[PDB]
């Protein structure tokens, strides 16, 4: 009795493995990954089986792979005797004998093709699963994995890893069937009531932790988000705001994100990227009129941008969508006298943007790259005090440009996925403009919150297994941070579950 | 054989658990913790024996406990046999015959005296140890706790709690006689080799870990400090800086702290205190004359205050020790035309620290408590740029004060530490002024570095094993926060190990 292992790479979202006898991509490290997980032995003195049909043999050039035993399922191919390495059985039943027999097999590996998954997964022989998931679906497959039946469940899923601007997972499935600690910690929070810190951050219920079965494997950085989420569900405080929806608020969280082998996006919900992208490059600009996004069919700034919402906070001498020094105008324009959206402020202000990128290709080791955009002179004239106050940025020993960000209030519903992809977006940018790669993205969170209007959108959202990252390309390299273009953007293979509509808090 | 348990509450350093025949603290939720503990079973048909000697027995009242079995070790106490849930043995080693016979019997609690703790380790029957350490020093004891010998390690370290301003642990020690997600998690790192962003942030070796023991139980928050500077140690990149003096420097982590029932002040280490609540206070009163600080025998700004250091800077023109507008003077008079240390800007700038109480006792739920110190256009004048860049406080539905502080650069050897326990005091401070209780503190750590010049101290300072937090009480309310004076502050029950000398880098 030993231990069976379906090892597999399939499409994200059909499950398809295979076109006309080949793979339908080139990924080398997944390659390496199978041939290391077959490899996988705890005695030098047995070698691991690896079972596969007669056309995935012909697939592999009839040939063996060293140190491991090939086992071909086919009813035709003679039994031959004279490669030690390879043999051949009628049916998937009777070669499974290396658990009765043939002590010199450790591990069992199922890795041949749809019609051998199928039934090794019919006939229940496997235990594990390992599924690499790949982030194409707009190509043609004839042959695919199956549904994993529901008696299995995911117990990891690895970090988005790009080749070949594919993006691509890992997955582990199992088939399911010291507590001194725990117990004291159990006994002092009863004693204790939130006097014990540990009950002020209670761990969130699995009625409401996304894909609870992966426990110790959350490697998957879009969980770093959904945690969060779950955390604010289970110890939100129930809190009013300057708006008639209340929310459900918590104090001090992070989320970190990779950016070298992915683009942190939202895949539990389609994200309107190019909004998102006109708002960043608004900034860049220095603008702060909200009929420049409004032209472009950008939206998020009307609710803040209204006659009466600017009237009901005391500035209806202002213009219409004349949202006053706020986000790029202190980037651009630091400390200038602000008098309407149409004056000429070139000139004028503390252009922080510009002495960044200066200070980021000319002094990278420094720790000073800072861009602030809290101003409290200015922010009784602002629609709205900036929410992303304040962002560092950081140049590694390999030339890589990561991003720390700190958010005084995020609403984790509509505010926090556009605030990831926006700093995300900007630090590929500022890297691309200085000549660095992109690197990690961490996101500080003050008052993180949910407005109830939200509760059951959001739940919704963390009933979706997340899906990989997809990656984001520039076509051309552009010689000013602001001569970039919606059309120089590539998002490639990003598969999102259906979006999820929300309602704005004005 | 069944589980026997030593319940044990002493003294932090001298190991004290009595005085004339009584405890030398009144601890309420200890004696929780011990009722707790002791009943606790999985078979409710059965009970759980209390081993004491016969003077503990005298010191309980000679009463029984409720469901639970007292055994009382005396060699003159008559074996009565009327009361059943007491019975008396002559000797220890008879009484460990619960293992043998006796099945009514869950588990085995050792709760004597002295005489008791010493020869039931001593005979080796002992296989957990739950120590309660009480911060209390000063004071007489008669009967101590053994030195808890070498076969037994701690696997959990509790938060520090509070009681009559007494700062109190848990600790539990144990005597030392699925992995498929472990090794996929391996051979993806094997493969992608700093693509994976968990090779970018490898958990620290075992001879860097502090306590590598305590494994799932790092509950205390000192800890929050020590498991960073074990992840710089780690995974430091060694970088260049603006001081001749390299470090080995990471970028975006956090650490939390509580301050309901304590005060992180490091006991890994003799911490000046006095030093850091002079410093805050100068930054409270908008000083920014260093000369104030050296009256008052504080020389932690004189390194940036010196004449060479100024005319190196490129302010030679500056005086003596006028550090210009930093700390304190942005929080004052935000935006102020800066002249010297001498002239009196009562009036000008922005009073971000008034506005901040008048927000904090006004409008508690607000989402905009923020203080700023980065000013781009003051940057130039500054004698070093502000470090702890940014804070944000918040105010919890039961009246609470929880601060975020955002720092662009930390010094873990002397920085950390001093900023860690000024934001705590300042934290305490805008509490009595607005009227809340200490709530949480997080810090949040842009380029965290190591001085290659402190790795030989860092490194002994992870060698210690960390004591309970101590307590800080204020002896008066003030009218304004200025008003606070070090006589004001009573620091109650700090025991840290010996002070680690620690050059500046300048
Ligand atoms: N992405 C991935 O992880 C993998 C993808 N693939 C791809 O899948 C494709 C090929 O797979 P697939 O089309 O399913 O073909 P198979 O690899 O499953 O091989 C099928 C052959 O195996 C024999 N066989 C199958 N079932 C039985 C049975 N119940 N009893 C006896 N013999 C049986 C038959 O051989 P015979 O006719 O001689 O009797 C049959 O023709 C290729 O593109 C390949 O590259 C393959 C492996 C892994
Ligand atoms: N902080 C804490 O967790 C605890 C503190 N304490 C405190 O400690 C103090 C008392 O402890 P302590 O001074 O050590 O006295 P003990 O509680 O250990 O009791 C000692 C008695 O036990 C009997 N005894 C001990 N060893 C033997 C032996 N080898 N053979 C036969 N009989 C033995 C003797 O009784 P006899 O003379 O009758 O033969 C002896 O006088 C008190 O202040 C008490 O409150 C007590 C428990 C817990
Ligand atoms: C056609 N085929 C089937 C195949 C391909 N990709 C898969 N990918 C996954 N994740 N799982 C599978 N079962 C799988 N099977 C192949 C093709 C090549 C090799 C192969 O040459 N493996 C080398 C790997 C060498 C390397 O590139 O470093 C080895 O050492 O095993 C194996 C299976
Ligand atoms: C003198 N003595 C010995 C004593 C006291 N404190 C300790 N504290 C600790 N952490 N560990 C011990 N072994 C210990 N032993 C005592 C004194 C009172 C009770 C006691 O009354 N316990 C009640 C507690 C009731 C309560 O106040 O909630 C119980 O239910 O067990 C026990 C032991
Ligand atoms: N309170 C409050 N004030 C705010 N002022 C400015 C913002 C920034 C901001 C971000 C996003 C939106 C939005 O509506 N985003 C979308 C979400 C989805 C989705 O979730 O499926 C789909 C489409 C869109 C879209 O607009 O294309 C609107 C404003 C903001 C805020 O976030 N909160
Ligand atoms: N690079 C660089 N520039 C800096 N400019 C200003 C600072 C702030 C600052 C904090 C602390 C000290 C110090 O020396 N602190 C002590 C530490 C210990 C100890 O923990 O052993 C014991 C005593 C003292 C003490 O002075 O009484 C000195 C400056 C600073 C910095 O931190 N780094
Ligand atoms: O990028 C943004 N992210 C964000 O979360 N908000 C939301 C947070 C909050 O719901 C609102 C501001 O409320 P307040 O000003 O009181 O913090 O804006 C706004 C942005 F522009
Ligand atoms: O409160 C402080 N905290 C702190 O960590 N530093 C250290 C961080 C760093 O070692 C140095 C700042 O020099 P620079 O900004 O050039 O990195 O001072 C200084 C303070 F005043």
């Amino acid at each position: 009795e030993k231990n069976v292992s379906i090892v597999v790479a399939a499409s994200v979202l059909s499950s398809g493995i295979g076109i006309n006898g080949q793979l339908p991509w080139s990924i080398s490290e997944d390659l390496k990954f199978f041939s290391k997980i077959t490899n996988n032995k705890c005695d030098s003195n047995k070698k691991n089986a690896l079972i596969m049909g007669r056309k995935t043999w012909d697939s592999i050039g009839r040939r063996p792979l060293k140190n491991r035993i090939i086992v071909v399922i086919s009813s035709s191919l003679p039994q031959d005797e004279a490669d030690p390495n390879v043999v051949v059985f009628r049916n998937l039943e009777d070669s499974i004998e290396n658990l009765m027999n043939d002590d010199s097999i450790e591990n069992i590996f199922v890795c041949g093709g749809e019609s051998i998954y199928r039934d090794a997964l019919k006939d229940n022989f496997v235990d594990r699963i390992y599924l690499t998931r790949v982030a194409l679906e707009d190509i043609e497959f004839d042959t695919y994995f199956p549904e994993i039946p529901e008696t299995f469940l995911p117990v990891y899923m690895s970090q988005t890893f790009c080749t070949k601007n594919i993006s691509y997972d890992f997955m582990i499935f199992e088939k399911q069937e010291l507590k001194s600690i725990d117990d004291t910690v159990d006994l002092l929070g009863e004693i204790f009531g939130i006097r014990k810190m540990g009950n002020r951050h209670k761990f969130p219920k699995e009625e409401i932790y996304n894909t609870p079965s992966i426990r110790f494997g959350r490697e998957h950085y879009e969980f770093q988000y959904l945690d969060l989420l779950s955390r604010v569900l289970e110890n939100g405080a129930y809190r009013e705001n300057r708006t008639g929806i209340s929310t459900y608020s918590i104090f001090g969280q992070m989320m970190r994100f990779d950016m070298r082998e992915s683009f942190p996006l939202l895949t539990t919900k389609k994200v309107a990227i190019r909004s998102i992208f006109e708002e960043l490059i608004w900034f860049i600009k220095g603008d702060t009129n909200g009929n420049h996004l409004i032209e472009k069919k950008v939206y998020i700034w009307s609710g803040n941008g209204s006659k009466e919402y600017l009237e009901r906070i005391g500035l209806g001498h202002r213009e219409e969508n004349d949202l006053g020094p706020i986000y790029g105008f202190q980037w651009r324009h630091y400390n200038g006298e602000y008098k309407t959206m149409h004056d000429d402020y070139t000139g004028v202000g503390v252009d922080q943007l510009a002495k960044l990128i200066e200070t980021l290709k000319n002094n990278p080791k420094d720790r000073r790259h800072i861009l602030t955009a809290w101003n409290p002179s200015a922010l009784s004239q602002m629609a709205l005090p900036p929410c992303h106050v304040l962002s560092q940025y950081y140049v590694t020993n390999d030339n890589c440009l990561s991003c720390n960000l700190y958010q005084r209030s995020c609403d984790l519903g509509l505010g926090s996925p556009f605030n990831i992809a926006s700093y995300a977006i900007l630090t590929m940018m500022l890297a691309q403009v200085c000549g660095y790669e992109p690197g990690e993205l961490a996101i500080f969170i003050g008052d993180a919150h949910i407005y109830e209007n939200h509760l059951t959108q959001l739940k919704e959202q963390l009933s979706r297994t997340p899906r990989p990252f997809p990656q984001l390309k520039f076509k051309r390299k552009v010689e000013n941070i602001e001569d970039f273009k919606w059309e120089d953007i590539e998002l490639i293979g990003y598969y999102p579950y259906p979006t999820i509509k929300m309602d704005m808090a004005v």
